[PDB]
């Protein structure tokens, strides 16, 4: 049967801003496939869905962490005990969300990507979500997450380097996250700045062969890489 | 024991924008009382909580209804069947949210309000939430909701008229919702415009006895009543 229906429901879920439902709908598109790949449209929806569901918990996690620290500085110890419990609950959510998208990548989407844009897309996403585990996980789970990120970003760059134009927003967007993760989580500015400037230089080397729709895609990203290189200096 | 804790958790829930949790926390404050009333702070949190939880479903309901109608006009009948199912689900949520706050008003907060500001506050809220049932319920449930609203708004105005200054933001805010409900749901512009201009005129009759904190409260509302009277003409 046709489940353009679940795709149509996911676009309604998006319009309604009911993102948890958007995820369940795109998870139903993905776990119903035999040999078929998600279209671009479909993989983009799955990604908008997870990005909005994880975004909201990341933002809760950041305000709850600021409060946790302001109250720790003031010696308000009953508050801290309460904030910690709340942070713990949000961490539980964050960790199950990451596990849901990782499980779908590891066992449906990555093993069935054929084109290279697809392989880079799913391997980047896998990295993106291990990076999110790494922002809050602790101990050995933080270490396994930082390594899973690096190794997914690397396997993605290997394929992006050969099989995708230097100007492709997947390859540029992979460069942006990879460069930021080297700097912010591995504390390696040399590397961060390097593959940033590499991704930028390479992509102006062929910027003189895009459309008026192809441009707005990768120009947005190219400018993000640029303001970081000047920032990072 | 002290459950300033649940109040503190509700303020964390608000900061995190986890409003469903804010509701559960303020519901726990309210269902734990013996003879005690919610403070102003507490009744305001309960209200911020329910307002954000119902706001998000009302907004989903409005975009899903616009889509439902655009697709009905274009003859896209598979879409409509899908949109209707989605609208139905959002209606289920809206109806259980309204029932939760109504159950807490009808059986904890209204029967124990002592001061009059408190009685007007809970009776207004009861009206506010029956008004929301009336926006989407259908048939006899819509009729029982429109009447429950009217009768809660009336019982509230009876008390606001004697026991609260004409300038009190509860009494003015009650006037705003009451006036809007007469116009938009009962289709009675004469009445809408009347008790709007009455609430405004009466409140400038004593506007020359407020603070610099008391003012910003009821001026915001007084200007809302004013732009409607000119609009409604």
């Amino acid at each position: 049967m046709a489940r353009e229906e679940n795709v149509y429901m996911a676009k309604l879920a998006e319009q309604a801003e009911r993102y948890e439902e958007m995820v369940q709908f795109m998870e139903k598109v993905s776990t119903s496939l035999g040999s078929e790949e998600l279209t671009v449209e479909e993989r983009n929806l799955l990604s908008v869905a997870y990005k909005n569901v994880i975004g909201a918990r990341r933002a809760s996690w950041r305000i709850i962490s600021s409060i946790e620290q302001k109250e720790e500085s003031r010696g308000n110890e009953e508050h801290v005990k309460c904030i910690k419990e709340y942070r713990s609950k949000i961490e539980s959510e964050l960790s199950n969300i990451c596990d849901g998208i990782l499980k779908l990548l590891d066992s449906n989407l990555i093993p069935s990507a054929s084109n290279g844009d697809s392989k880079v897309f799913y391997l980047k996403m896998k990295g993106d979500y291990h990076r999110y585990l790494a922002e809050f996980k602790t101990g050995a789970e933080r270490k396994e997450a930082a390594e899973s990120t690096l190794s997914a970003y690397k396997a993605a760059q290997d394929i992006a380097n050969t099989e995708l134009a230097p100007t492709h927003p997947i390859r540029l967007g992979l460069a942006l996250n990879f460069s930021v993760f080297y700097y912010e989580i591995l504390n390696s500015p040399d590397r961060a700045c390097n593959l940033a400037k590499q991704a930028f230089d390479e992509a102006i080397a062929e910027l003189d062969t895009l459309g008026e729709e192809s441009y707005k895609d990768s120009t947005l990203i190219m400018q993000l890489l640029r303001d970081n290189l000047t920032l990072w200096t």
